This record gives structure tokens, C-alpha cells and sequence, in this order.
DNA sequence: ATAAAATCACCCGCACAGATTTTTTAAAACGCGCCACGGGATTTTTAAACCGGTATTTAACGGTGTATGAATCCCGTTTTATCTTCCTTTCACTTTCTTTCTCCAGT
């Protein structure tokens, strides 16, 4: 939907775009969370889902 | 360049039918041993053949009235003869990669 010249000076000009490089901190944690989210099974999903989304985001803090 | 008509991959949960994969269990087997059973040589006893005779019990024979066996006509069942096929295989050809041989401009 975006014209090319668009394209170009907003994400591809090496003068003028932003990235991410991508970086690996705990190999445990990692593998861990990657079998959680992506693995075949669905209850450990469906509880990290639950925890992180429906709770969690009522802060009890108001500071 | 305008019209007519078509086709396929993946993500997310859940329930179940079908296909491997271990795991357990009952049957078959092997080695060793002993005593239950059958062979051989005497005693004993009884099953059946044999004479009677008598008293029944069966089968062959002569009428009636059916039930069935061989023949005919079909249609689903299984066999056998008869087509096409995909993987194995090499193999001559082609292509593509690696090393070598010069040219050759520059100083």
C-alpha cells in the first residue's frame, strides 16, 4: 500500500532508518519460555496467558 | 487487450479412529530321574457251542395315494487368462567446476 520512494526513505535509507539486533541473555530461560509458548501442549499456554494478561495488569501501586 | 471458466499451502483446540511399540504370558523344549506298567510263566474258572424241543415274530405279497428326482432356466461367485505400470539400472550426453597456459601492460 506504500509507495516505493516512501518505502525507501522511512525503513530502507541507511542514512535515516531505525533497527534491532537481536541478542541472546539466559540460554535456560530462553528455551524454556520457546517450549511454554510454542510447544504442543496447551495448559502451560493457556496459564501464562491467563497470568500475564487478565492479571497483572491492575497495579495496585498508583506511584 | 477485453472476455469465459477454474486451482492450492499454512495457523489456531479438540475429539476420535487407526497404526506402531513395549510388556507380559502361556506353550513348547531340554536334562535328569525313578517306579508303573507290561512281558513271561504258572493255576483257575466260565462263555459259548451243542443236543433236544416249543412258541412266537418277521418278511414277502397284494392295493391306493401321494412326495420327490431329474430336467430346465436363470443369476450372483470365484478362477483364470490378460492387459498396463513404477522402480532398478546403466549409459552416452551434457553441463559445470578446477587447474593451467599464455598475453600483456607497466616499470
Amino acid at each position: 500500500e506504500m509507495n516505493p520512494e516512501q518505502l525507501w526513505e522511512t525503513t530502507m535509507d541507511p542514512e535515516s532508518r531505525r533497527m534491532l539486533r537481536v541478542t541472546v541473555k539466559d540460554a535456560i530461560a530462553a528455551d524454556q519460555l520457546f517450549t511454554t509458548l510454542m510447544g504442543d501442549a496447551v495448559e502451560p499456554r493457556r496459564a501464562f496467558i491467563e497470568e500475564n494478561a487478565l492479571k497483572a495488569a491492575n497495579i495496585d501501586i498508583e506511584n
